[PDB]
């Protein structure tokens, strides 16, 4: 079902601290090499009054290099697809909930993304636009009551030699019953903004992800 080169189409709608926005994405990636890139454009609500970096992990673990010895739940979920739901808990009380329903039509993944954030302090680094990047991290995958779960403890680098910590928890669910759960494993990942315009209305994003067993 999955080709070595796949296209990505995306629409995100969301609200952070009351601020509504809509963002469209178009990109390409290489599922078996674990790489993807995309161009994002804010369509409504720009310029966004918060750090673009909080959104970027919401803009598909199909794009991850899986070795033969770990079951690849994401590639096995196609063609019908899968969905994920994520919580982002930041160290100052900011909270985000995000979801994506992912389908495949021909050579293109379609993404229906929703992103809601609240309780960010007005003086904090998200609403003041002080973030620089996400540090690379490792997602711990495991099964909790029959659902594939991924946990990450990571941080945003800020201006001023300071990190802003965030805990992620994602649950992942294939649309087809019967897709077998994997055993526990790790996914190393790195996400980067490659280019942007003045107020992050147009962003080029890249992500690289590799699954492994810790050795």
């Amino acid at each position: 079902a999955i080709k070595p080169d796949m296209k990505i189409k995306l629409r995100m709608e969301g609200n952070v601290n009351g601020h509504h926005f809509v963002i469209d994405g178009d990109g390409t990636g290489k599922p078996f090499e674990g790489k993807q890139s995309m161009d994002l454009e804010v369509k409504e609500g720009g310029p966004l009054p918060f750090a673009f970096d909080i959104l970027t992990t919401a803009f598909n673990r199909v794009f991850a290099k899986y070795p033969d010895n770990i079951q690849d739940y994401f590639k096995q979920s196609f063609p019908k697809g899968y969905s994920w739901e994520r919580s982002l808990t930041f160290e100052d009380g900011g909270i985000c909930n995000a979801r994506n329903d992912i389908t495949m039509e021909g050579d293109t993944f379609y993404n229906k993304v929703r992103f809601y954030g609240t309780n960010f302090p007005a003086n904090g680094p998200v609403m003041q636009k002080k973030t620089l990047k996400w540090e690379p991290s490792t997602e711990k995958m495991y099964v909790r009551d029959g659902v594939l779960t991924g946990d990450v403890e990571t941080a945003l680098l800020l201006e001023g030699n300071a990190h802003y910590r965030c805990d992620f928890r994602t649950t992942y669910k294939a649309k087809e019953k019967g897709v077998k759960l994997p055993g526990a494993h790790f996914v190393d990942h790195c996400i980067e903004i490659l280019s942007h315009d003045k107020d992050y209305n147009k962003v080029k994003l890249y992500e690289h992800a590799v699954a492994h067993s810790g050795l």
